[PDB]
């Protein structure tokens, strides 16, 4: 019954991507940011000047309110409100309907994007990060809870998009899925266990990758690494295209880069791999990113897509892209598989790998 679903994401990796919900009775539409860095359903619910619509409570009969307070603080931007349930729908979902937390957002900064056409945000992440407590049942396991709807979803971000809820369509991927545990239910946390840059391994401890943690984010744009490693694949990164110089912000995000249209270079940015922890003892699989997928378009000009972070790995969007993600919460596991709106280059293609055999692969988590 999945066929309904494909194609239910519009967006980008720049500003989100969203699907069509409703609240309320009579329906109220919105379109709801995909975040599966985040526990928390929250819906723009009073004006404001990048806000073309909002939930209105008092013309929802079904709303109930809690009567308490609710703020959530993310990487880029925050907002408070006040919690309540409702009845939520998803058009382009299961044929289902079910009563979920919702925060109505009064007050927020930084948070909703000029021009990005969502009012809201669906957090898929698990309840031990949830606002204001892991007592506030996320959508996702209301939905589960409520419904016959199995317990696992998949994303499939181009570079549109599909969010397959409660199964795989088998339709938006080739060659095989791997599989990855889910570290602990919390973010979807993850461990990566090498790094290789054009084939060449950045030999670090593989402590240092997932410090202090990996996370599969789709509501963040770029790949972030933690700042050795980042300082590491910029270095690696330069070196492979030092045929032509950038402008030293343009490796920090600031600047972006042209070039006379059809000309980029891509053949002098390296692909990079990350293996992740695989399902059976000291085994892993890679996954293969192009430069296609770090050079963010924005002639043709681009903004570099690797930043550094402090709080760990972030597989942001634009690692997700051209892959088909299964988020299995029912067995704790991660999938990954070529997705069939691949990144096309003409030597080279975005690839999941396996089996690789990887030695002491628990050692490579933090504590
Ligand atoms: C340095 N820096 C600011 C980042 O690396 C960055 C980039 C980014 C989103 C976040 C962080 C972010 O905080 N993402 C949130 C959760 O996934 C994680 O906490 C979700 C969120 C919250 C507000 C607006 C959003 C997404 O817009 C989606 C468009 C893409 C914006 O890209």
């Amino acid at each position: 019954s999945f066929v309904e679903m494909v194609d239910n994401l519009r967006g980008k990796s720049g500003q989100g991507y969203y699907v069509e919900m409703t609240v309320g009775s009579p329906p109220q539409t919105l379109n709801i940011l995909v975040d599966t860095g985040s526990s928390n359903f929250a819906v723009g619910a009073a004006p404001h000047p990048f806000l073309h619509r909002y939930y209105q409570r008092q013309l929802s009969s079904t709303y109930r309110d809690l009567r308490k307070g609710v703020y959530v603080p993310y990487t880029q931007g925050k907002w408070e409100g006040e919690l309540g349930t409702d009845l939520v729908s998803i058009p382009h979902g299961p044929n289902v309907t079910v009563r979920a937390n919702i925060a109505a957002i009064t007050e927020s900064d930084k948070f909703f994007i000029n021009g990005s056409n969502w009012e809201g945000i669906l957090g898929l992440a698990y309840a031990e990060i949830a606002r204001p407590d892991d007592s506030l049942e996320p959508f996702f396991d209301s939905l589960v809870k409520q419904t016959h709807v199995p317990n696992l979803f998949s994303l499939q971000l181009c570079g549109g998009g599909s969010m397959i809820i409660g199964g795989i369509d088998h339709s938006l991927y080739t060659g095989s899925l791997w599989y990855t545990p889910i570290r602990r239910e919390w973010y979807y946390e993850v461990i990566i266990v090498r790094v290789e840059i054009n084939g060449q391994d950045l030999k670090m401890d593989c402590k240092e990758y997932n410090y202090d943690k990996s996370i599969v984010d789709s509501g963040t744009t770029n790949l972030r690494l933690p700042k050795k490693v980042f300082e590491a694949a910029v270095k690696s990164i330069k070196a492979a295209s030092s045929t032509e110089k950038f402008p030293d912000g343009f490796w920090l995000g600031e600047q972006l880069v042209c070039w006379q249209a059809g000309t980029t270079p891509w053949n002098i940015f390296p692909v990079i791999s990350l293996y992740l922890m695989g399902e059976v003892t000291n085994q892993s699989f890679r996954i293969t990113i192009l430069p296609q997928q770090y050079l963010r378009p924005v002639d043709d000009c681009y903004k570099f897509a690797i930043s550094q972070s402090s709080t760990g790995t972030v597989m942001g969007a634009v690692i997700m892209e051209g892959f088909y993600v299964v988020f299995d919460r029912a067995r704790k596991r991660i999938g990954f598989a070529v997705s069939a709106c691949h990144v096309h280059d003409e030597f080279r293609t975005a690839a999941v790998e396996g089996p690789f055999v990887t030695l002491d692969m628990e050692d490579c988590g933090y504590n």
